[PDB]
């Protein structure tokens, strides 16, 4: 033998530590979030429509054909992201349909709960009921052991449109600087959380041990009253679970702090579990109180200690209380390149394993590999760091051979793992979600 790498010694390590908890899951649902992601080349879509080269030129709204082709041109100009509401429902069904049957267009589960229930229902164990806007090709995308009511089954699909340019790429005039994506849709149900009530309805018959809740980040720029209602709505549902049943909520995807304060006063005593990345955990210190508010943005990797802060921050401020009658125990931390699992002492088990899990489907899915390809991955993590910057904490150096790190404070507990970060990913959106659904998966719940 020569010296294996820090990536094989790390893989091995987990492969010897991880290992399905004591007591298992029986039954699990998932909403209400879900669609249909169909990626394509923009050029090659807008061509087969029949579209010539126009100008580049912003609009707010798509209306129209000429409004898509204009927008995208002007994306595919600047080689930057965007993101559009198209308004023309009947037009727009066309377009996605000519989209979805374009040869070589990929399709993809979409939405934060489908991709969550997607994850579960690779274990035959497990079974997974999900809600959402559920068409046809969704249905037929989802995985046979997912069940999902025939009520929350529907005519149509939402699509979501992504269309993809590359760097150097051409049409006409136009050329992209950077390859980037342009996406569109016309997706009223996942916007208002129209499939909630069928979810709520569901839950008694099917009887989950776990119930797992996403999609009121794409409430963002509805009607406020409208979002007051859906919260209430989750709260009230929440309520006539039947006690001790966990419920995690999938964060995400967030902008607007009015709706974040709600959800964190409103939602968060109400679930057993969180789970979110960087970008959401900054943004909750931003709104509320926050450890770290004071910084804008994460300076590259986020620090350890300033994440365990803010995640400590959450559990005392709004997790379980003797005053406080919160239910939030946990919270699974996934950013690129570690992964952190925080929890009230004495709710939860097998969260070192339960961590690796996590931070292991993060490199496999990523690859695309049943298992670690150590060829493919890399250790990206600070070899050392503080676990807290605020408080005094301890300095961890990382072994490669003993990789998930465990470190107390105030009854609270806190798994620390890096990530096999996947050198040459295939397509890494949705990776948050299946990182979750690992994550719970390997947990188990004591009695409350
Ligand atoms: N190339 C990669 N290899 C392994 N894990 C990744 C990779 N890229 C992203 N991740 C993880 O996957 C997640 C993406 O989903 P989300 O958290 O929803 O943004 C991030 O939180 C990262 O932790």
């Amino acid at each position: 033998k020569l010296a294996l790498s820090p990536e094989s010694r790390l893989a091995a390590a987990w492969d010897a530590l991880i290992a399905q908890p004591a007591r298992r899951w029986r039954r699990v649902a998932v909403g209400v979030n879900a669609c249909v992601d169909v990626v394509i080349s923009g050029v090659k879509l807008l061509q087969a429509l029949g579209l010539s080269p126009g100008s580049g030129k912003d609009h707010a709204i798509l209306h129209s054909r000429s409004d898509l082709e204009e927008a995208f041109l002007y994306f595919m100009g600047k080689g930057a992201a965007a993101e559009r509401f198209f308004s023309d429902k009947e037009t727009f069904h066309d377009i996605a349909q000519a989209a979805s049957e374009f040869p070589g267009a990929q399709h993809y589960v979409g939405g934060n709960a489908a991709l969550i229930g997607q994850r579960f229902a690779a274990n035959t164990d497990l079974k997974v009921l999900l809600c959402g806007p559920i068409g046809p090709k969704l249905h037929e995308l989802l995985d046979d052991n997912v069940f999902v009511p025939p009520e929350s089954l529907q005519e149509e699909d939402e699509f979501h449109l992504i269309l993809e340019y590359l760097a150097g790429e051409e049409w006409g005039p136009f050329k992209a600087p950077h390859a980037n994506r342009f996406i569109f849709s016309h997706d009223l149900s996942n916007g208002a959380m129209n499939m909630l009530e069928v979810f709520v309805s569901s839950l008694e018959e099917f009887q989950p041990d776990l119930v797992v809740l996403s999609g009121l980040h794409m409430m963002e720029g509805q009607s406020k009253e409208l979002q007051r209602k859906r919260l209430l709505e989750v709260v009230t549902a929440i309520s006539d679970i039947p006690t001790g049943i966990p419920v995690h909520l999938e964060l995400a995807s967030m902008t607007n702090r009015e709706l974040m304060s709600s959800i964190v006063h409103q939602v968060f005593p109400a679930v057993a579990s969180l789970g979110l990345n960087e970008q959401e955990l900054l943004f909750l210190s931003q709104s509320a109180s926050g450890p770290h508010s004071s910084l804008s943005s994460w300076d590259g990797v986020p620090d350890v200690g300033m994440v365990s802060d803010i995640l400590f921050w959450i559990l005392k401020e709004h997790g379980r209380s003797e005053n406080r009658s919160s239910d939030l125990t946990r919270i699974h931390f996934h950013t690129l390149v570690y992964h952190i699992l925080a929890t009230v002492d004495g709710h939860w088990a097998n969260q070192l394993a339960a961590v690796a899990a996590g931070a292991r489907v993060a490199g496999t899915q990523a690859c695309a590999t049943e298992t670690i390809d150590t060829n493919r991955v890399s250790l990206r993590a600070p070899q050392e760091f503080t676990t807290s910057h605020l408080e005094s904490g301890s300095r961890i150096v990382l072994n490669p051979d003993k990789p998930v790190v465990e470190w107390h404070r105030e009854g609270i507990t806190f798994h620390f793992t890096p990530v096999l970060v996947c050198k040459d990913p295939v397509r890494t959106v949705g990776l948050g979600d299946a990182i979750s659904a690992e994550g719970l998966f390997y947990s188990e719940a004591r009695p409350d």
